[PDB]
């Protein structure tokens, strides 16, 4: 008896052809919410919109340029996927497929604004944890100087998500 | 009636076995051309050879070490895939599978040369656009100093390409 | 006559359903051994544990924070997968699927310790070669200062495997 096929595999009945679904290589969405920065001496919330892309067994988060308040030498960022996901996306779709820490690391290019001067620097960001829809991205450090505001260039980060 | 299979799925007729093609996990090539740097105050073309690799639904570009003329604080790099691709590759094979911007970001390690002195720095590069075979990689910034020449360490960048 | 299926494809006989194996999207392991640093003027070995993850046709190496001896402006790191792999993993499972150099590059955030002072900097790391179980990660450079010790923040690197 002929088998059925489980996603990403699918049967195209018009041509009687088994294939990998086109959505598997690319599924887009957006998340609109508040990016939370957390540190014992400083915490804030900034309104952001991220582009999302599921590519095979990976989830890619794409940040456009942003201006945020000042940050400490290290700290953590939290994205709450409980609300804000575009249609077709469920909170569970952002859950990592492993509990290894870090799952992924990337660098974000920033300018620290101090007085009137812009100081180019970097921030190392690690996907560290997911708990009931809340994704934790730890900022371990990077180059630092005293500042009043942060200009973040665009950046992407991805993690295994199946 | 028995179905047919669409790439990356294939039927190995010798053993009557359905499998994912071996080329899906790795398909190599090269691109030989001129890397274009663009900025309103400074533009140039540098002869380069890139190694390419299609890994699942991703395209990886691999740059070897290079020496280029000086650059501005920000600007853009253009790779014209209209010509220069090795055999088996078509221009269309480099097209991203989404219009999200940035699709991907990476850091390139550089040394800025300022008459004898080598100044270590970084450049953030973002895959930004593809138009009729021309790939645009924006350089948002990074650390900077006045210089006459740039020594680029090797780097890779990848983007969803299905 | 009905075909058979080669991994990652599999037939779930209970439901007569063809699927991609769940392990294909994620297979974990660990490697315990000595990370080797090599340079003509300075060489050392440091005891480390890495987390590994096979994700589709990629292998991800995940480093936790570490403190190592000093390093030169450039040099190379060698991970010997001949021993130390957790159960279910063979040395051959870490072999890259191409000889292109670099296969992948990433940045590691560090602090260079110069007797009391911590200097934030970066290191560019490239997956460069694999020879009989020995993976070579070249450190092309990055920002640098004279130092006595290195504090490395956690980092991941991956390559087609
Ligand atoms: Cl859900
Ligand atoms: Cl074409
Ligand atoms: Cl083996
Ligand atoms: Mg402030
Ligand atoms: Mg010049
Ligand atoms: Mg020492």
């Amino acid at each position: 008896s002929l088998p059925t096929y489980r996603y990403p595999l699918e049967l195209d009945t018009a041509n009687n052809r088994v294939q990998v679904a086109d959505r598997f290589g690319m599924r887009t969405g957006t998340w609109t919410g508040q990016l939370q920065y957390q540190h014992p001496q400083l915490s804030w919330r900034a309104n952001v919109t991220l582009n999302l892309m599921k590519v095979d067994d990976w989830l890619v988060l794409s940040f456009s340029q942003m201006t945020t308040n000042s940050i400490m030498a290290d700290g953590k960022f939290v994205i709450n996927f409980v609300s804000g996901l575009s249609s077709g996306w469920q909170t569970g779709d952002t859950e990592p497929s492993s509990t290894i820490d870090p799952l992924s690391t990337t660098f974000a290019a920033v300018q620290f604004l101090n007085n009137g001067q812009r100081i180019d620097a970097f921030r190392i960001m690690g996907v560290s944890e997911w708990t009931d829809g809340e994704l934790e991205i730890k900022n371990y450090g990077g180059t630092y100087t005293g500042h009043t505001q942060v200009y973040w260039a665009p950046w992407t980060i991805m993690y295994p998500c199946n």
